[PDB]
């Protein structure tokens, strides 16, 4: 029994009935930036006693910090912007939101209806310039349309795949008054008729069927089980399959048990791509099967069974065809599944023990491994202490490049929305503000940015919203002082020719360029910089034990590269294991 | 007689068709940023002798400084950039070079051609995505396509009415040999056709002849007479009409000239919104009629002869229809006009002088004036001194909000091409990297970044950039505390009810927040605060006189207001005169 600050024949603003229509779908953190366009809002979100709004120094960062809002707790994350400019600042979240699937909603305003085409001013069509990179978007035509189309933005981001919703709300919808009808049925029949039905006793049996025929399976998890911990740890339990996650996945089975793979893919580890490689059973669980994990689709699995489980119909058979298809909620499938395996537990054998102790000979053969040249810092060494030091129970958000996937592999994540990525877009200075996202939406909770000198600069105002907020936002820099990622690839494939991958100064090579400490320190934010390996656990113990914010400046040798790799559209066997930029 | 690099007959990487087809353009800057879809045209850019590359830290800051760059010049900008995130941060300075139809040409790498459509790695579709906010557009789908395409793009991003055309060049066409056609026509049949031809010698005697009957003309001059400086100072030779220039035209007539009207509008001078109203002849060369400028529609000229010249014959009427029309370059308007007048100087009486002279006594009744407060800066005084420390003759760009304003009515620009600021979508942030191409355009040029706080932290990554190439930018921050001009429409039409307009920290409100000089400190650029208004004089001094870039933090008091101002959809007499937020 929702209770309005309104009285039921009471006219109010549009603006009004926008706020209260969050209010009513649950809603208690926005990240708004005021224009013109949605001053309204912005005046009837003061009036809102429930939601609080985080002002940004970006829109970009606002949208960032509502994915991170989002990734770190599963409810949708709510970012509103002004027409033109502050709109188009929101176009790098929306499509990353998209490739992630992350449920989101964004409220943009926009010029009143008489004028929408007119090239007038802040005037940008932004529906159809975010039709391609949103789920689904929305244009207020009229003030009593209000309730809901927010009532379709927030199920359409939320059930199914889940995904970026924009709602376009022009200047005098938001000023007429009306009194809204909270009881008005969603327009979305060829949707729900879609939603996919609870999966069917027969195919789940005829997967636990194929788990008992094959001698080497190997699960292939992926961001779709992020709700499904429980259930798929259970599942394990009555199969002892190996557990290859890739980098959404990660935290949806705990990298430290001893039936984790880790991560697979391009990057991803040595056993992680042989299990899958030479397996004859591949349970893909809520995965999409992207290049950067296949590489060329007739080497992926070329000798497995496939079993794909998806809630989108379009992934199953998208880039590899499989044998058996599910489409439904993956938690369900497990849950069923489950119940399936104890009770004809004595009749299935389920004993893959040759089948991981060949793996485990992978395992030790060819493990994740890191140089360590004298006393400078190995960024892979500093994200192991963090995970020491932490024990695993922090939200880490990273930006893009070399250090994000030392951070997905030298952190040992035990459950899932702990590891928030741009993965699919792969959009840099996601980092930063994402960490806010999650501060605000777990403020008991350990939340480190695992950030690259490159990308962290690029979304550096949003330190200015740290300490106004006053958010206990870790920034554990590992800093290059390179494009450390494009980097890796010059000294590959272009033979170490730089083209435009320095970030410090050339008039003072040796100089670490920018002192990011005065960055932090003009945002009132305590900093420090480590440079030799002795010093390094006692510094991101400071960071952790230091109250609020603080940014840690770690150096670090800029000849290192991520291993291992895959070049793109390879097989597994153009590994590369060995070898860096010295 | 172009140079080529290579060969007629040696077949060539598609990057480097690119590079040369830029080259061959007279291409001497880039703004590109790096990443895996374009490290191939980054890696063909280090083997150029003639393009220098800019890196910025925010494709954002790229584009933008693109756009100071050819909004400095008259030049095209080029910017680059990768894939995916990369290319989603060139909406916002693609959007803005449209609706100030800015000379643009942005690069995007893309995804092989065999991957556009599986929602791949880094892919989104740009073209579909930037197709409202573009000129044009292209997708090359052949690497024998890119002499053409790129002949085509800087073609389309120059003649007529200038704007942006982005090109997206997958992976494999740039790793794709081949040998280049640079003789192949391009593929522009009904563009060419319409391509406005020399205005006929019959509407420009009837246009000379309702000059010579009209008692009350006013000339409205905007951006598309950035090219017509010196057949604008000479048409007004001819005639003596009073000029009011727009946000954009500011420059193309002396606005420290006898006849000048300064800029009209919503923040326009009071007498020359007067001279609109009560004009019978209104000169409507190279503008748009926008709302900023007009308001109310029935209202604007109502009792005027409109006479409206464009190179955009979807202008001509399209919020005012005008009397006459002219579809041509106004430049050579000027040019046939000029030499009707003089050659019929004794016909035609042409005294305005009891027009002028009533205009006159509204410049003197209701001129531009502001309040100084003890010893706080006014910040339109502190904008004045600039101008007279720089005699006018340095090259400004602003933000967007109060300070904008301020910098576009307390400076007399002298020529075109010296006032840079995001007019049409008003893009905060546009400033600093605006002020980066400009003085990499302008090398010899005093380059001035008249920033606000908010617009100066959304795009303060650039900071970098301008120590790392050595840039002399200087930064005139007028820091109010404040999202100033949203906080000045809230103490009018809201009660000055705060909606999220605070910028500094709540925690320490009469604490500067945050510290700017630290942000340049953490670049290596020399910085300084000054807050009373008698050291402002020797601080701007100081400023100009250090070599190199130099941050001036001019703390302002927050309760000033833009005046005069006009409500949005207003007529002229509902102008706002006096008032602020004390
Ligand atoms: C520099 C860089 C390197 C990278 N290299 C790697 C790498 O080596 N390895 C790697 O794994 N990734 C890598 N990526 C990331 C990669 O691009 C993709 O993000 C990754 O493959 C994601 O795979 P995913 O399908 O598990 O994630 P997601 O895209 O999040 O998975 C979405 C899928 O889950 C489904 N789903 C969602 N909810 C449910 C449900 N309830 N039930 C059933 N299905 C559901 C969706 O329908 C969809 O099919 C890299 C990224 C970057 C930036
Ligand atoms: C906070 C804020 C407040 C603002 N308030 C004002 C204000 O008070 N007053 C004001 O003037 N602006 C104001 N603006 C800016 C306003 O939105 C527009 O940018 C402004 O009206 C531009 O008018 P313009 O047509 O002269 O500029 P432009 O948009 O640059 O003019 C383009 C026109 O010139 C034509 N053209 C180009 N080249 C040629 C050629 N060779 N021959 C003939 N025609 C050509 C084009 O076809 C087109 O019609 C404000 C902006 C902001 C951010
Ligand atoms: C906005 C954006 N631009 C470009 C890229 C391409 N890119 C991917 S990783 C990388 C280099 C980032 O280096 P850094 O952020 O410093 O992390 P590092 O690899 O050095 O550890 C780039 C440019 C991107 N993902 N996003
Ligand atoms: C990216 C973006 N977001 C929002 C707006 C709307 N807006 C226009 S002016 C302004 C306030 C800017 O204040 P500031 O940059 O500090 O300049 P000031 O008015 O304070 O002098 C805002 C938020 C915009 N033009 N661009
Ligand atoms: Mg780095
Ligand atoms: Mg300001």
């Amino acid at each position: 029994t929702f209770i309005s600050r309104f009285a039921p024949d009471q006219p109010r603003k549009g603006a009004d009935i926008l706020v209260e229509a969050l209010e009513r779908q649950g809603v208690e953190t926005v990240f708004a930036y005021p224009g013109g366009a949605s001053m309204e809002i912005h005046q009837a979100l003061t009036r809102s006693s429930s939601i609080r709004n985080v002002l940004p120094r970006h829109e970009q960062g606002g949208v960032f910090a509502a994915e991170g809002y989002a990734r770190s707790s599963g409810k949708p994350g709510i970012c509103i912007a002004t027409s033109g400019p502050g709109a188009t600042n929101l176009v790098s979240g929306l499509a990353d939101a998209l490739l992630d699937s992350v449920p989101l909603v964004a409220i943009t305003g926009q010029v009143p209806r008489r004028m929408i085409g007119t090239d007038a001013f802040q005037e940008t069509p932004i529906v159809e310039v975010t039709r391609s990179i949103t789920k689904h978007n929305y244009l207020v035509m009229d003030v009593e349309d209000i309730p809901r189309i927010i009532e379709e933005a927030f199920f359409l981001a939320t059930s199914g795949r889940p995904g970026p919703v924009l709602v376009d709300v022009p200047k005098d919808i938001q000023q007429q008054l009306a009194i809204p009808n909270w009881e008005q049925a969603m327009r979305l029949p060829g949707y729900m008729s879609r939603m996919p039905k609870p999966p069917e006793d027969s195919h789940l049996e005829q997967i636990v069927r194929l788990i008992s025929e094959s001698k080497k399976p190997v699960l292939y998890v992926g961001g779709g089980c992020l709700n499904s911990s429980d259930e798929l740890g259970r599942f394990v339990e009555l199969t002892g399959i190996p557990v290859a996650s890739t980098l959404m996945g990660l935290g949806s089975y705990p990298c430290d048990d001893e039936l984790s793979l880790h991560m697979l893919g391009m990057h991803g580890t040595v056993y992680a791509n042989y299990a899958v490689e030479h397996s004859d059973l591949l349970l893909a669980f809520g995965v999409r099967f992207d290049d950067r994990v296949t590489g060329k689709l007739e080497a992926f699995a070329s000798r497995a069974k496939i079993v794909h489980i998806d809630i989108d119909s379009a992934e199953i058979g998208k880039n590899k065809t499989p044998h058996v298809s599910v489409c439904g909620d993956v938690k369900l499938a497990l849950q069923g599944m489950n119940k399936v395996l104890e009770n004809r537990a004595e009749e299935l054998k389920l004993d893959f023990g040759v089948w991981r102790n060949e793996l485990n000979v992978q395992k030790q053969k060819f493990p994740l491994s890191f140089k360590t040249f004298g006393e400078a810092i190995p960024p892979q060494y500093a994200i192991k202490v963090l995970d020491e030091l932490t024990d695993g129970k922090a939200i880490i958000s990273t930006g893009v490049g070399q250090h994000q996937m030392w951070a997905a592999q030298f952190y040992n994540y035990k459950k899932p929305r702990q590891w928030l990525s741009s993965g699919g877009l792969g959009a840099m200075g996601f980092g930063l503000p994402a960490a806010i996202g999650a501060s605000v939406a777990n403020p008991d909770a350990i939340v480190v940015d695992i950030d690259g000198d490159g990308s962290f600069i690029m979304n550096v105002q949003e330190l200015a919203t740290i300490r106004v907020e006053n958010l206990p936002v870790k920034v554990l820099l590992l800093n290059n002082q390179h494009l450390g990622m494009v980097m890796q690839l010059e000294d590959r494939f272009y033979k170490a020719n730089r083209a435009h991958t320095f970030l410090g100064d050339p008039a003072q090579e040796d100089e670490i360029f920018p002192n990011m400490l005065l960055f932090a320190a003009a945002c009132g934010i305590p900093a420090a910089r480590v440079t030799k390996k002795a010093d390094l656990r006692e510094a991101i113990q400071t960071m952790l034990d230091t109250p609020g914010p603080y940014l840690l400046d770690v150096i670090c040798p800029h000849q290192e590269h991520v291993l291992p790799m895959i070049p793109s559209g390879g097989t597994f066997n153009d590994v590369i294991t060995e070898g860096d930029g010295r």
